[PDB]
RNA sequence: UUUUUUUUUUUUUUUUUUUUUUUUUUCUCCUCUUUUUUUUUUUU
């Protein structure tokens, strides 16, 4: 949320996700576009988990539709 | 009743060349609560 990205930084590299079902952990994915992408669902894969980190990392994959509309 | 003389617009043209997007950082990070997990069935 925004009021915890304006404190990220502004080329804030690293960023952590929130999945939609309470069954999977946190991901730590690298994008560069989080300030403008705060009303939308994305999608994200795996490549690695590392045991130098709690979470496993990630990269995103595309864009979803708007939170709000059936759609 | 007033003669004679005092040059002018730099000369030159017939020289070879075998490279190539970019370029250089920012750390670790507490996801709150009825559950085992329901399940046949038929009309798309």
């Amino acid at each position: 949320s925004k009021e915890e990205v304006q404190s990220q930084g502004k080329n804030a590299q690293k960023i952590l996700v929130t999945p939609w079902d309470y069954r999977i952990p946190k991901i730590r994915i690298s994008t560069q576009q989080a300030e403008t992408l705060q009303d939308f669902r994305v999608v994200v894969r795996i490549d690695s988990w590392e045991s130098t980190s709690v979470y496993p990392n990630g990269h995103f994959v595309r864009v979803l539709g708007r939170i709000g509309d059936l759609e």
